């Protein structure tokens, strides 16, 4: 098996949010065929971050998605060569993040190299004021276009006080070799920061991701 029942990963993140440069490194692990994973992150430059951790969390592992047998797994198939992706996060207050990734493999361990640029978070908004309280469970909707997978997800951050802060995700996933393409399908996810030190220079997250047919 190119992809084992138990795998680890390494993530290298770098970027700028509202002009603040940072880097994050992480060690992850999980069960690719069960859609379960966890990761432990360390802020290696620019910490403590002056912005909400929640905006980094969806950039920090799609091979850990449970696909049923009858839906081709674009992500697992891409290995050993791997894939890249591009994503924009378009917040309801005009803030935008642009994200890019390379995903490769080293034995039983994935390597992710992720780059983020976030701009125009309002100084007094929930991201710069660290008032977000994690993402709601979501359903990303995916389809094939020219050997790529196109994803869209209407995401929502919880707010201190009980409101929500909306964000349109648009993602394009690109295998490095041609793979068997799936039809239209959806991935249900839950993503949670499970713990952190008090200044978020160490942070742990978990994700459950499961694919199913579209209606």
């Amino acid at each position: 098996s190119v992809i084992a029942k138990q795998m680890t990963y390494k993530v290298y993140m770098s970027g700028t949010v509202n002009g603040h440069y940072f880097e994050v490194e992480g060690d992850g692990k999980g069960k690719p065929y069960e859609g379960e994973q966890t990761v432990k992150l360390t802020v290696t430059k620019g910490g403590p971050l002056p912005f909400a951790w929640d905006i980094l969390s969806p950039q920090l592992s799609i091979p850990f998605t449970k696909y049923p047998e009858d839906i081709p797994d674009y992500f697992k198939q891409s290995f050993p060569e791997g894939y890249t992706w591009e994503r924009s996060m378009n917040f309801e207050d005009g803030a935008v993040c642009t994200v890019s990734n390379d995903s490769s493999i080293q034995g039983n361990c994935f390597i992710y190299n992720v780059k983020i640029s976030g701009e125009n978070f309002p100084p007094n908004g929930p991201v710069m004021q660290k008032k977000t309280q994690g993402w709601e469970p979501s359903t990303e909707r995916l389809f094939a276009r020219d050997g790529m997978l196109i994803g869209n997800d209407y995401m929502a951050l919880k707010l201190e006080g009980g409101g929500h802060y909306l964000c349109e995700f648009k993602s394009t996933y690109k295998a490095k070799k041609p793979v068997r393409m799936p039809g239209r399908h959806e991935i249900d996810r839950k993503l949670d920061v499970t713990s952190h030190n008090r200044d978020y220079t160490s942070v742990e997250q978990c994700e459950i991701a499961i694919a199913r047919h579209s209606l």
